């Protein structure tokens, strides 16, 4: 179909004006990774950039940044047009120059820095407008090629002679600015963003289209999760991305004005916005407006709950207004704003995890210029609890500790403070583990759901059981029509059994893993918390979450714990029912039709279990999971000393052998007694350093095994018996 | 709509209120739909304030206020019935209450069938089984999932081109059609958002599905139909005709079954009340759960309304030895008072089950109450064929696999037993399948690897004790 134009997509890369494009065309436009090409763009402009190769992008989308999009004018989803230029001629000095406001409060010698490092080992290719952007000492500064000498564009050599400046010529009006946020600062929350952007592609990039159809687009997104996770941040970027206008209520500036001037604001805030459309209206803090509810007292506050939600329905579609409002739980807000037609879609953002606080760090040190040794690996390790905000918190208190131990250290403060001096400033590892020393954990910590990192590679043994349980999990998921073939409901529980510490959990975020999924974990405590506080109202809200999580494990840990609590040799004179068990039955069974939420109990008392649980329907496969055997005792010694170093010269399958048997758990502890003794020996050294074979052995004398070969013939019992 | 007339400053609000009316009183004969009265009408304890409680009044005064000079109707919405002020519902301002209920998976199928009569489809898709997946969805989750499943197929089309214009073209969209691989991708999104609170529809299971229980077939019409269908001959004889009934048994041996069954052959509405349900009363000591729950099968009638597992509560207390109080207890006190209290006969029809009849407390049993004792005994080979075959009436079974055999070695298993062996055949069988090819179709020894796992729940031993309770009774 003239196969020449092609789509603007997003690009993993940090550097500027480079396209990535899907290895299949090769020889279609013909040009390999040592040509720049010409790519065309609105209001008749154009950008060459030197080209990648890569096989996991689209054939379609063209893989670029944010920078170099601008002056294109593209916005993601627009097509341009590729067109090779091996035609290239070299430029001698394009003039560049500073702009916008960025362009703070610095001085003297900034080329030397902002652009002789980045110019250097790569012959960046420059067309005369570019806006192409550079960063050091915790600034973006982006300078404009205002003349090329030769023309249209110009590659850049380490011998041209080059022009130093500074001067501050304003930004154009009619540009929209780099400073503002676009979807790459945005770090963690990526799952999600791919939901938000396929809801509000259609109705915001093509307004002409919904006129042109039948049908409803999205009204209102609610965004949730708790403060500091990016909600602001998704809005904005989302808004700045697709080009639409962006208008931000806030509850508490409603909430501050007196009765008559509140609403007023508000019912002007969407007849101002219903103009500028296609536009987004952000009314985060919802909660202050809109909690009506019992606990609302006075007509004014229930006005004003009121008229929002006859805002809500006053957009007729021909409104091409998007309204998102950010909330902290669910059950905050007024339930007559979730009526279909008001807040349809609702979208968690949730704690990022270790993974994506990678990502969040990353984004916030964009400016700063680091220091060698802190890999920001380790650093996103121990960052565990903090929201996004926390991070940049994080970050930011890092690089205030750096300044106060250099710079001010000759008190250099003048009217500007130089240019040169903090690209000098690096920020090592020293001033991150000092920034985590900190309070900064002051944001909520609430059940986690994120994948989890353990892979089959870290399960000693259990092979039958792996292969058991995947059967389990994943042949629904994958393959419905064949379960559609036969007429047959998967099997949506599990319960493991077995002594302790044998793997029940690692076998649950095992195969979490191996789906990529969700991982809840309900742990004991939290059990006995809701029986003990009788508030089993809480396990609504744990299925719903991982409902939204979905698709998830959600594994309930020692799931005896109120019957242990109870007793259960004689134990009260009750049956085994109970409060909290009673609502998992009720909301397992009344759950949806397969939401791909996997329910795994594990139990280490399948005696005192109630037996209500077992019925079809509910924890259906019993699955038994036992002591290891010296086969899997190998591997449990191993999986455990795949990270510590561990010479050659102490032996596992002999330590494996002298064990009739222990828990997984027993052999660990063998294992991190003996790296205790080790780094006894370390730290002391030297007034050698890594394991032996004897401190194994010193170890060894602490090793106990917990379970009692009794018990095991009582759950060798249990399995015979149930069938 | 409420949130409009609670939109106003105090005395713009009613003057809008009764200027309804008296605008509306004009054009009649008209119809007035005052949807969300909650919001005008929680008086209650709740509201504060005398401008909401004034706007509930004067409401209440312009219901009194047409004459039937008025050829107005007031509709007015509402969520839950105890929702609104009582004393809307005084004869003479809303006298009707009818319940719209959420649709079942009968109906499912014609609100999807109503939301894409624009559309034009593609093949495969039969609406059939996207109907059956949708339960949970009100009517607007169905209008919802649909047009979710029109914007993806707009997703993968159409602005592949960018073919946008200022008026898109005509033929285009036309040629645009939804495919299955849509509508499941419609639902696998959170659309469940809406209420799942007790349903009421008339069930499926027709008495095809019952293998067995002939005579238990029999009996059970003659309770729920001849009153229904024959009421002066009843009259006749001056006789009462018994609303209650207790299936007793062992576990799996269709309880249940006979319960949906007889609502269908009625073509009644089924409400199920399970076993977790009552023991949520019990333990959150709310029983005036069940007030609500009559109410619902009174609105939903002619309706069957069955109690799975009434000594749930009895045995959560023990019973071997069990605690030291009596047979009594909070939520079948409730049950015995909403029964007895109920009305004379509006078609409610309530069925107990349980498999525990020796711990029950006997004041359920005394006349006006549950009644009747029906014992439901394991199957026999008999009618351990016809359970084997109504469980794979559904999914192929090859001749080669034989029923009657397999329905021959088991002295007793449950009728829920069996579909255990069936439906771990059916999971050897689609093991096989998914796998292949690197034969798509069940096979006998499907069946003799699943017989390896076939147990027994039910123990001999008690079988004689449910025997016990049977000649024990009369
Ligand atoms: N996922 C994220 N990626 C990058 N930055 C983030 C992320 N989440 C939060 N932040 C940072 O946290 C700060 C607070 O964000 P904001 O959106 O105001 O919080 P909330 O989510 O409560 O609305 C922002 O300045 C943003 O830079
Ligand atoms: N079979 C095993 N293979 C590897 N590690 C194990 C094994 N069993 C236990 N462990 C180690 O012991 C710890 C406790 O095991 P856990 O998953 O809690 O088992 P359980 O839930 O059965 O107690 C885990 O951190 C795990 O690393
Ligand atoms: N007599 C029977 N005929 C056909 N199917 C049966 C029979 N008994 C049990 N089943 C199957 O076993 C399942 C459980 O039976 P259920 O109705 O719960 O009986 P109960 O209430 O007595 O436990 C049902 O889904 C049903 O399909």
């Amino acid at each position: 179909n003239r196969p020449n134009r092609l789509i603007v997509d997003e690009a993993i890369n940090e550097d500027n004006s480079v396209v990535s494009l899907s290895q299949p065309k090769m020889d279609e436009l013909q040009l390999f990774r040592g040509d720049t090409v010409l790519l065309k763009g609105k209001k008749r402009r154009e950008a060459v950039c030197i080209v990648l190769s890569d096989d996991t992008c689209s054939d379609e989308k063209i893989r670029m940044n944010r920078v170099v999009r601008n002056n294109l004018r593209v916005r993601l989803g627009d097509v341009i047009s590729i067109q090779p230029c091996p035609d290239v001629k070299y430029g001698k000095r394009i003039h560049v120059l500073p702009i916008d406001d960025t362009v703070e409060g610095i001085t003297g010698n900034l080329f030397e820095v902002y652009l002789k490092p980045y110019f250097l080992e790569a012959y960046r290719p420059i067309r005369k407008g570019d806006i192409f952007l550079v960063r050091g000492g915790m600034r973006a500064v982006e300078f404009k090629v205002v003349e090329t000498d030769p023309s249209p564009y110009c590659i850049v050599a380490p011998d041209t002679v080059i022009h130093c400046e500074g001067e501050p010529i304003k930004r154009e009006d009619e540009e929209e600015s780099l400073n503002e946020v676009g979807y790459d600062d945005i770090g963690g929350c990526r799952k999600q963003l791919a939901q938000i952007k396929e809801m509000v592609e259609l109705p915001l990039r093509h307004p002409a289209l919904f006129k042109a159809i039948g049908v409803k687009p999205p009204r209102g997104i609610l965004l949730y999760g708790p403060p500091g996770t990016g909600k602001t941040l998704i809005a904005r970027a989302v808004a700045n991305e697709t080009g639409a206008f962006f208008f931000l209520i806030n509850g508490p500036e409603i909430m501050s004005k007196l009765a008559g001037e509140s609403e007023s604001n508000l019912r002007k805030a969407f007849e101002e916005a219903e103009k500028n459309a296609p536009a987004i209206i952000f009314i985060d803090e919802l909660d202050a407006i809109a909690p009506k509810r019992e606990k609302t007292h006075g007509e004014v506050e229930r006005r004003i709950v009121s008229q929002l939600l006859t805002l809500m329905d006053g957009l007729k579609q021909r409104a091409h207004v998007i309204v998102m409002a950010a909330t902290n739980r669910p059950n905050s807000i007024d339930p007559a704003l979730r009526r279909f037609g008001r807040f349809d879609r609702e979208v968690d953002i949730g704690i990022p995890d270790a993974t994506g606080r990678l990502e969040i760090l990353q984004i916030h040190t964009k400016n700063m210029k680091l220091a060698d040794d802190v890999d920001l690996e380790q650093v996103a390790n121990e960052t565990h609890g903090h929201v996004g905000a926390d991070l940049a918190a994080l970050c930011s208190e890092a690089a205030l500790q750096a300044i106060r131990k250099k710079m001010d250290l000759i008190d250099l403060e003048d009217e500007t403070i130089d240019a040169e001096v903090m690209n000098s400033l690096a920020v090592t590892m020293d001033d991150f583990r000092w920034a985590l020393s900190q309070s900064n954990p002051s944001a909520l910590r609430e059940t986690v759901v994120e994948v989890p990192q353990v892979t089959w590679e870290d399960i000693g043994g259990l092979e039958d059981v792996k292969r058991e349980l995947q059967e389990l999990v994943q042949y629904p998921v994958e393959h419905p029509d064949k379960f559609l073939k036969f007429g047959m409901t998967p099997s949506k529980g599990v319960l493991f059994y077995g002594p302790p510490g044998c793997g029940k959990t690692l076998l649950a975020k095992a195969i979490a893993n191996e789906c990529q999924a969700n991982f809840i974990s309900i742990k004991g405590p939290e059990l006995l918390t809701m029986w003990f506080g009788e508030s089993e109202a809480n396990v609504r809200e744990i299925f719903d979450k991982a409902r939204q999580a979905a698709p998830c494990v959600l594994f309930f840990d020692e799931l005896d714990s109120i019957a242990k609590a109870r007793g259960g040799n004689i134990g009260d004179g009750g049956g085994a029912a109970d409060r909290v068990i009673n609502q998992i039955l009720t909301e397992m069974d009344g759950m949806s039709t397969k939401k791909n939420v996997f329910i795994i109990g594990a139990t280490n008392r399948p005696d005192i279990i109630d037996p209500a649980i077992l019925r079809p329907g509910r924890l259906d496969q019993l699955i038994y999971i036992p002591l290891p055997d010296e086969k899997s005792r190998v591997a449990i010694l191993k999986a455990n000393l795949r990270k510590s170093p561990v010479a050659k010269d102490v032996d596992l399958e002999f330590l494996a052998k002298m064990t009739n048997g222990f828990s997984g758990a027993d052999l660990t502890e063998i294992c991190q007694r003996a790296c205790k003794l080790a780094i006894r020996e370390s730290i002391e050294s030297e007034i050698v350093p890594e394991i032996r074979r004897d401190h194994f052995e010193e170890a060894m004398r602490f090793a106990r095994r917990s379970v009692s070969d009794n018990d095991i013939r009582k759950y060798e019992m249990f399995a015979q018996t149930l069938q």
